[PDB]
This record gives C-alpha cells, sequence and structure tokens, in this order.
C-alpha cells in the first residue's frame, strides 16, 4: 500500500483527505495513535511541528492536513485543469479553513456557552459556498470548474460535521444541499462513509459534536 | 501594470505578497481602503468572504492572502521545482499560517494579558523552523530546495513581525537569524523594505505590535 496515515482514532483533519482517497479507488494504511502511545513522547518529537497528522506517500513524508491534501491533489488530477482553475480552489479551500478553525475553537474551548451564539452566525459563513456554487454550473457540478478536487472532500467534510452540529443548517441554502448529497451518493465514497473504519470513530477528540 | 492589491492601510495580510512581488521584479496598482470606505460596508459585502485582501490578475479576481501567495509562485516559479518540493513548500507555509494566526490572535483580541505567555511560548513554536533549516544545506540558502519560493517571503516577514514582538528572539536560532539578514540583503527586497509604500504603515491595523 502506498500511502500510510498515521492520525488520533479520530475522524478530525483526517476525514476529507480519507474521503478523497476513497474515491479516488486507493488504499492506504492507517496508524491509529492512542493516549498512551502520544504521551510516550518520540513519535510527537519526531513530528516537524509536533503534532498529527503525519502521513506517509513512498519515501515522502508529510505533515500538516492542508499540505497532504493539496499534495495528493497535485499528484492524482485533483487541482483543475489550469493555473487559474488551481487558484480558484486554493481560495475555496482556504475559505474552508477559516470556518474549519472556528468549529474547532467552539468544540474545544466554548462549546455550551457559545454554540448558540456560532449556530446564529452560520449562515453567514455558509452563504460564501453557495455564492460559489451558483456561479459554476447553476451548482450542479462541483465547487470549481467541472471536475472534482481536493477543496470539494474538505468543502462536503465540513458541511457534513456542521450539519451534525446544527441539524438542518443547510436547509437554507438548496444547491450546498444537493452538493452534499450529490457527492455523498458517489460509489466508492458512498462505501467508505459507511463503512465501520468511518463510523465507529468520533467526529472529534473530545466527545463533543 | 498587470497586478491590483485592493488591502487597507496596513501590512498584515499583504506584507509578504508585497515582498515577493517587490523582490521579483513586478509592477503593481495599490488600491487602498479606508476604515471610513469598509464601514459604508458595500466593498465588503461585495468580498468572497467579508475580508481583504482581494487581488486582481487580468481579470482574474482572488481573495485570501495564501491563495494570493500560492497563484503568484505558481505563475512565477517560486513553488518547489518539482512537485515533492512543493509539497514541503506547503508543509512550510502551513507551520508559518498556524503561527500568524496565534500571533493575529494575541494582536487583536488579548495583547496585554497574553503578550508575556505568548512569548514564553514562542521558542518551541520557532524551533521547527530552525530545524527545516538545518536540514537543507547547512540552513545558508532557503528554506525549502536552492531556490527562494513564497514560503521564503511569509516565513521573512513572520519573523520581522516576532522581533518587533520580542526583541532577540532569534537569539537562540543562528539559523533564522542569518536567514532573516541573508533574505533582507537582496537588493529589490532591500530597496522595498526601505520605501516609503512599506515603511509607513503599521504592522497591524489596531496599531499594536
Ligand atoms: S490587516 O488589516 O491587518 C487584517 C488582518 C486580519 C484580518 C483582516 S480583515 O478580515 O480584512 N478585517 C479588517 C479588520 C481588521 N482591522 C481592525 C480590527 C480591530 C479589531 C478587529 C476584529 N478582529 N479582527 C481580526 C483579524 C480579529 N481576530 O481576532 O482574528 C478580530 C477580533 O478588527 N482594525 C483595523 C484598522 C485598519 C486600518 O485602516 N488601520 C490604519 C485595517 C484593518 C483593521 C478585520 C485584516
Ligand atoms: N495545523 C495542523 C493541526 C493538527 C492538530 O492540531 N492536531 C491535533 C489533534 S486534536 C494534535 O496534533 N494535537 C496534539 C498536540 O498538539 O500535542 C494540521 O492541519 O494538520
Amino acid at each position: 500500500p502506498p500511502y500510510t496515515v498515521v492520525y488520533f482514532p479520530v475522524r478530525g483533519r483526517c476525514a476529507a483527505l480519507r474521503m478523497l482517497l476513497a474515491d479516488q479507488g486507493q488504499s492506504w494504511k492507517e496508524e491509529v495513535v492512542t493516549v498512551e502511545t502520544w504521551q510516550e513522547g518520540s513519535l510527537k518529537a519526531s513530528c516537524l511541528y509536533g503534532q498529527l497528522p503525519k502521513f506517509q506517500d513512498g519515501d515522502l513524508t508529510l505533515y500538516q492536513s492542508n499540505t497532504i491534501l493539496r499534495h495528493l491533489g497535485r499528484t492524482l488530477g485533483l487541482y483543475g485543469k489550469d493555473q487559474q482553475e488551481a487558484a480558484l480552489v486554493d481560495m475555496v479551500n482556504d475559505g474552508v479553513e477559516d470556518l474549519r478553525c472556528k468549529y474547532i475553537s467552539l468544540i474545544y474551548t466554548n462549546y455550551e456557552a457559545g454554540k448558540d451564539d456560532y449556530v446564529k452566525a452560520l449562515p453567514g459563513q455558509l452563504k460564501p459556498f453557495e455564492t460559489l456554487l451558483s456561479q459554476n454550473q447553476g451548482g450542479k457540478t462541483f465547487i470549481v470548474g467541472d471536475q472534482i478536487s481536493f477543496a470539494d472532500y474538505n468543502l462536503l467534510d465540513l458541511l457534513l460535521i456542521h450539519e451534525v452540529l446544527a441539524p438542518g443548517c443547510l436547509d437554507a441554502f438548496p444547491l450546498l444541499s444537493a452538493y452534499v448529497g450529490r457527492l455523498s451518493a458517489r460509489p466508492k465514497l458512498k462505501a467508505f462513509l459507511a463503512s465501520p473504519e468511518y463510523v465507529n470513530l468520533p467526529i472529534n477528540g473530545n466527545g463533543k459534536q
């Protein structure tokens, strides 16, 4: 198997790259890291920024989830068909990252106090991606151009975890909803999304969702 | 003039890309947006994510500073020599981003209370970049490979603003220090870093630093 994913037993910042790997018919080894292993200290100390995911593609070793996604996109043709489209994919993914940061802050540092304000503010954070969809072939293909990209898998995961956090949060965004259903029903992705290696994992690392 | 930058009269999220543009001998028109004009509300409602910088290259239009950086590096040859080096540059820029986010957070939401602990934690946040330099040509060329990349400009700007925040914070990191000196000696970049266009601006939108 060409790829190794080294992460905690969490969906987290690895859910999107896992989706990408599964939907593209790739195989990969999961190295699961428990609390005991991480506290041991040597794995962490070997990690560039002392964090996970760690990712192996042959004898290339990568850290940072967004770096990993861009890498897979580069080498599996999921980065747009020209340089202009590649910039657009960078835009979209960076917006996805900003919102994911806000989500992670809510989850890990302010769930009970912040959830109401967060759900009240969420439609403003989702409207940019519906605008994006509506300007690209009526939103009936992918988020950028007419072929799938790594930003699609990233945006999809962000949308799914938000539909967990605030159910019905996509009712006001018909295009984003049809987009979730369409990408979710792709066959290899569907299979992965229903497998135990996905369902048995919590979204996050602190029991909140 | 091919390029248009549309950001507040600040350095902020634009200091790096400007640096790159100046160092590559590029010309660009600056459109300056005051807080009064911003607070009017129209330009903000036309911004994809409600933020600036907004960037125009021909009739391609971009938002997000990292998107702009990656686009400039893709089109100017500052994004590695092969796919592996591009992935390493990504890994570096994302590390830079994380630290930049911590810095932005401090600067805007907790300067007085949080500066002391920010400074105490800074060496561990810098140690990875010292390690990277030590494994690429003795730290005596660039952060990745043997030619400059957009990650170099973003990292340089990060280090400069941290030296202003924590004087001598590079005392313990000889390679990062010599790096700041070397890249700043580059002719076009030195010229730009002493010009009024750069010098007359505050590091951040709220004058803290
Ligand atoms: S850049 O101008 O420094 C910049 C950095 C990050 C984000 C942006 S922005 O999205 O385009 N945007 C403009 C405004 C930043 N800003 C402010 C200001 C003071 C307090 C806040 C609220 N806030 N902003 C940020 C980034 C956070 N945060 O914690 O992440 C918070 C809570 O914004 N004041 C400003 C004054 C000027 C100016 O014209 N000075 C002479 C410019 C920008 C600016 C948020 C921009
Ligand atoms: N910027 C990183 C963030 C990864 C991250 O913070 N992961 C957490 C998992 S909850 C972690 O590594 N925590 C361990 C630590 O910092 O010791 C990425 O995108 O990969």
